[PDB]
């Protein structure tokens, strides 16, 4: 069988580039799909009703037709992202309908259209094959990818891709993820795997690790500096359980929110001191549905001043949304920035304007990572500087319990999935550098 | 009397800085004040029904002890802003609630807690004294003045003024503004006047214009580039009077919105082409109390591409808030700005962050100006580059009347006062620069 | 034949998308080549007695084959670069090295390693056939060009394209240049052509204009504001010329520099009128071959602010190199910009750095354009903000000569060459644009 | 003896403002002075053998009268920098120019135009009056003070004060220095002593920790992020001793140049791993004297791609000038940033500008700081954040042979200078934060 000799190909250590290219590909893949027909299965249901293990189905499919600037990619791992979770509950609406709708423009485009959409927006794996016009990635080349599909034909990217009109998020606004024996992507998504790192935990930072990036590190973000406060919501998921790791290697002091004291002991664990717990403190930053606690707003930055020495935070790494950001806008320090890239609470924010312009603050958006930023991000991870997260890991057949996890919030950093990889902990190539940083790495487990 | 040798020297035209400085200073002057008595007098009527002409009194004030770094000005004119506006009718709150908890700090400061407030944030007039430690400012010193008051003990605002943590708008969170017979600044707030402007007109850019170069023109707001399109909410009133001419200038294209057709005619005169009116084309961006109507959002979008061939605007230029702020946010072209510097409409915004961050735009607040950018501002006046907007003329004697006229929306351009001017177009020195561009100057008449 | 009919369909005017897509591609077509042989023929000579007419053929030549996000270009007209001089006289090395190495990497590279090399760098003309992966243009579709070629597969190039590694100059480091009936581009290349402009000024502005708009107008160069003094040298050449309408359509003002009386006319027809001639001050910055004269600097500035009433310009526009470097660095304001993209009198740059730091100052280096940045340059050609600069216009059987005219610098003005095109003027499709703009259009003839 | 009566109230620990406001003051003070007499005395003679002995004397001055928004400090201890070097050598020109020509200004100013020149631009001392105006410092209030400058009354300083274009540096362009038992400075010179460092650790990192932070952490300088790849020549001086720190503590990679395996040692210490030794690499940037070799720049570029990985710096901290700069330019990533804050080995750079612009590179700028980023250094400091670097201290009657130690480059540290203070290890009041960073505080001991 075709797939079994292309894992013992990746598993023996010794394939050369020209033994991948000779190797034969299979004629189907196994991969977690949506099914088209049942897109309506959660009608009516409310959002943490809605089971994902019910719409997640393991299916053979046939491998799509290669293009060019595209490669295959044999999938060892992948993770689970917020993303996917949505995908799965068919919210806000099914995957389906953009697929369609999109795959009318070309027949390259009109490979994604299919009756059955397989997600995941991370992997890390092996190149099996390249199309057209590609030089930069080889046959049997180790990498992970960043979800970022840009098409580039518009001028608008060329300054930042994530300008670019045409914009799909791979696995999500595209078929063909990375939960999946094999891959479709862009060879412009590949970036080299980071050797320390098992398959597993090199697939697990993709997404948020990118994203936060951007968002807290690059000048397209806040733009961070050592010496300033940064308040971090979430610090203890996949998005914050980067962001704080960029805050204190970048030399500045996070201020971490998380809802246990569970998840608070694990940003002691990453390094941060001032920890506030959203439960304990009780915030009730909304009144009703209509009318927000300006007394709530203030009571959040008197804490904020007891761990900074009377210091109002430079930068709000904000995703939470409409229940926090009425909060975060007014605790942020006089020409300081709040940065958002998600609203999961709500997407209708209210906010008082009058601290916005009268302390002259700025509210900047960001979404995900251009290829750049993307590989500025994975080459911190690469050099030891920033780490997993993988608090669990599933096997390829029970996505749908990952995704579950994911969505009742049960777990801390990032879930990862196996995909050919047959367990835990292969794909380590440079031990003195793992041995390092095992703790740090092992931080979520 | 001294106030009618003051008058008579500057009047003149012969009068030398020793002149000045040897003239009697009178022991009192007229000036326009809120009483600390009337401060409730509005409680419990609605926002239209309070009239300015009500709490607007008419007083003859001592003149105030001069302090180090600072200039006894004669005021030959004024305007009316929207903050004096706000100042008459209490609201929200008692500027005398500032003043008042102010004072206790320095005695210096403390000249400014008394129990009437001398309102206005615009002038245009003479230097009569200077106390310790001035340079660059003698008697007999033509100027205007911006309204930003910062003490800059603290290093706060040393990377841009604004940030000073006890920045204060003159005449408005301070005492001795400019709507009176003489006036109190720091000669850090002092700029030369333009020589081909009259008194009335000299004094009616300073607030608006600073302000809409910050907010527009500088790095610290949009940094608008030639081909830029830009939506000016508000194109004829004040702000949106300079703004339109920013856009303009600099190569731009504004999309000017106004409310009536007369004032779109004004912004053709001013050279704009792309005119929506708000009124006509029935807007309502609010459902209910509580919702927005998205589709108006869109209509908006629509009726923005049609004159700009198919492209959304790069910045927006925000100030009315609520009513307009979520169809700002949502018509930006992907990583675009709104800039807000007020929310006249109510300062609770609400609007769709789907839209920030997936088109990775961004919300910057800005405020007044710092020196550098009031200077920079009046400055293009000086080069007649930028032109004041005066639509009509009061005597100090009728600044409620001219206040109600703002606060009920009567009027279009800036309405001015004169102070101590017997009358409209005295004070040009430069008439070869005004000749050529008094076509520009009345297009507000 | 079938050159001619391809000719015909595009002065028809009414051939649609569907007749170019079934029009028969002809077997050859005519360019203008160096000869791989004659590399060394100019060796031992001056620079000033190579002739270009000796080196330059006119070959017929096959059609390459249409790689994936490429495009087949019916070319209209072209023009003459100095990028292009330089490459037929050999300087400062023979364009063939480049393409034999670069030929190396792949069969598609090596269809550009040939015995001949077609030169230009510009472009205006009628897409023919696309290859794969192409949605945004279309056979029919009327285009002109930027020169940049870029890959994009390193990341580095993905927050701004410029920074990509391994870019190449089309027609200089790429074959099948616009010097030529038929061109092969990358579809990256392509911008709208401006429909008020004949082919032949449709053609003019592309490289030195897209290079003026990043080193003046982008944020990626100095960031202009209105308001600003700008330095430019050699304001009627190529670069100067396009800097000069930069300044005045942003709102700036211009101090041109100029070395003849006549060449200051056209400063003024341009709309400038702060003039430097440096022939009649007889400015002699350098005393010896490796001492300048700082005296010789200081009267530059004086003179500067002759014409902006004591102001230091904000942002000097170099490119002479060493012969101006020293005075550019002097005279530029504290906190100023001197934006850099070539060194025409010599690249060994000698400043006196004390004025650099002690007044804060920056040298910024700039060179050609992004595709956002092209796009934005061509739009404002299109806007009828930018004119073309066209002097004198050559048949393609004439380029030798149009190539010495450079050499030598017989015009101020770009110098066209027809390709496809049998005569000037034809192309224009909106007449009442190019009416508006008549007199601008033609002020370098 | 009033001078005694003042240290004892210092070294008693429990005087209040009151009790300082009581003392009287002393009607002279011991300080570090050049005569203007002495003026010509190096002249004919070669920056070597110009002996800072014997232009370096202490003289008993009287007390200049204090003005508004000034303080008169006693002064426990300063530093040696490299402009008491300069001013000690006369060299470019006397310092006398600068004092004399001035104060012929105002008759604030001119209290400073005086025949001697009291040295020293750091200090760690005591407040014991304050001018008219201060409120933000009161007497007794421990102090360090920034040697900035500025008057503020121009608008170009009010975006950043290092733009006014009175700024002058403490104790260089202005009397009254702080190596002096007493000494007059601005209260926006002001700031508070870190509680956790002896006086003369807290004097020490003032002027060089502040020009390192602008020039490297600031958005005004190179605006470091974590990842980059710094280039810090001079790593072990005073500057680098800071910009090494902010490379670390920023989560960047510092390639540190030092001329000694000493001072290899430190850099080590300080955590660095990536250093060079200028010396036993032998490099020799300059040919003859008129032209370099690039040869040696390449050689460089090199060593420190040993170090990255292959990778290029994205920023070069220049201050050597002359002898480096061309290799600087030269090794500088593409789209990297070169800058500069001095020329200690020749102000006339060369630099070949090719490499400038056709790889997008910039050279910036930078000198001392703004308030603000003063203030953000010294609290970097005051959190231990960033450490002291002091390598030897000595009595202000020997600061002759200090200044001779870093004229000829004796040292590694910073060297200072005790002033009141009796003896080194006074002025700790907190210890416990002390013990943490003890080790890294006495790195360079
Ligand atoms: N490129 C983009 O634009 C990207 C967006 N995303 C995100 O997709 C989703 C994934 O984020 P991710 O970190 O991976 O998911 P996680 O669940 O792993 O982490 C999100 C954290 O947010 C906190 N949180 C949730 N709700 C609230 C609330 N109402 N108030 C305060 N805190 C709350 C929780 O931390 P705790 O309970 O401990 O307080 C939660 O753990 C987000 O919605 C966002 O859209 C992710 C990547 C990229
Ligand atoms: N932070 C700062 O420094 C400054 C703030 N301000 C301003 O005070 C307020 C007044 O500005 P100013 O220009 O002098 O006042 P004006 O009244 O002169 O002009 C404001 C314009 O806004 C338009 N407008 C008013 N209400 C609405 C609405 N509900 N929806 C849409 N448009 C509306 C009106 O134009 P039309 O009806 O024709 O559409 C009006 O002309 C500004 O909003 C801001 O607070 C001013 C200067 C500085
Ligand atoms: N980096 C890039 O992307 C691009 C670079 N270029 C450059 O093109 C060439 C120059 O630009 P371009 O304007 O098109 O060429 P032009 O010949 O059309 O203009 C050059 C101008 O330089 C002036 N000049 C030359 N030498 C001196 C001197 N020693 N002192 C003062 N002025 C001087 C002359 O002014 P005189 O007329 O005073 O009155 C001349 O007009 C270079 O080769 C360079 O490659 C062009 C396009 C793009
Ligand atoms: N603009 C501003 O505000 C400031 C400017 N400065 C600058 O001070 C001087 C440097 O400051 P500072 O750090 O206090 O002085 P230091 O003497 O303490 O350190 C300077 C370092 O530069 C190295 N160096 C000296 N000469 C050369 C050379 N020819 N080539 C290469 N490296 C060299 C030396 O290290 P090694 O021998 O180990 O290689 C030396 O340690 C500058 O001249 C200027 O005065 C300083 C502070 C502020």
């Amino acid at each position: 069988r075709h797939m079994q000799e292309i894992l013992d190909a990746i598993l023996s250590g010794d394939a050369a580039s020209a033994d991948y290219a000779a190797l034969a590909l299979p004629e189907s893949y196994r991969a977690v799909t949506l099914h088209k027909g049942e897109e309506r299965m959660f009608d009516g249901l409310a959002s943490r009703d809605k089971d994902p293990r019910k719409s997640l189905h393991l299916d053979d499919v046939p491998l799509p037709e290669l293009g060019p600037g595209e490669a295959l990619v044999a999938v060892m791992a992948s993770s689970v992202n917020y993303n996917t979770v949505w995908s799965s509950i068919f919210e806000p609406v099914s995957t389906f309908g953009f697929l369609e709708r999109y795959g009318r423009l070309s027949p390259l485009t009109a490979r994604h259209d299919l009756p059955y959409h397989v997600l995941g927006s991370d992997l890390a794996g092996v190149v099996l094959r390249t199309g057209a016009g590609v030089n930069a990635w080889k046959p049997g080349d180790e990498v992970v990818a960043h979800c970022l599909s840009v098409e580039l034909e518009s001028p608008d990217g060329h300054n930042d891709t994530m300008m670019d009109p045409e914009q799909r998020i791979w696995g999500f606004e595209t078929n063909f993820g990375g939960l999946a024996q094999l891959a479709l992507v862009k060879t412009n998504q590949l970036l080299p795997k980071p050797k320390h790192l098992t398959w597993e935990e090199a697939a697990s930072p993709g997404l948020v690790n990118s994203t936060a990036y951007r968002q807290l590190v690059s000048r397209n973000g806040a733009g961070l500096k050592q010496g300033d406060n940064v308040l971090i919501w979430g610090a203890s998921g996949g998005l914050g359980s980067y962001a704080t790791q960029y805050a204190l290697a970048g030399g500045a002091t996070p201020i971490c929110v998380v809802s246990s004291p569970r998840k608070a002991d694990i940003c002691r664990a990453m390094g941060a001191e001032a920890i506030i717990d959203r439960s304990a403190e009780g915030y009730r930053f909304w009144k009703d549905e209509h009318h927000q606690d300006p007394r709530e707003w203030k009571r959040l930055g008197g804490k904020i001043r007891e761990f900074t020495g009377g210091e109002d935070v430079d930068i709000v790494f904000e995703h939470p949304g409409r229940e926090t950001f009425g909060a975060s806008v007014y605790v942020t320090r006089k020409g300081g920035t709040i940065v958002t890239c998600a609203s999961t609470s709500g997407y209708m924010h209210q906010y008082d304007n009058r601290y916005l312009w009268m302390s002259l603050k700025r509210i900047v958006g960001s979404h995900f990572a251009n290829y750049r930023e993307a590989f500025e991000a994975n080459r911190l991870v690469a050099k030891g500087k920033i780490h997993p997260t993988l608090s669990k890991v599933y096997a390829l057949e029970e996505t749908g319990q990952a995704a579950l996890d994911v969505h009742h919030n049960k777990h801390q950093g990032k879930v990862g999935v196996l995909c050919l990889a047959p367990r835990e902990g292969l794909g380590v190539t440079d031990p003195e550098l793992r041995s390092k940083h095992l703790t740090k790495i092992n931080a979520f487990r």
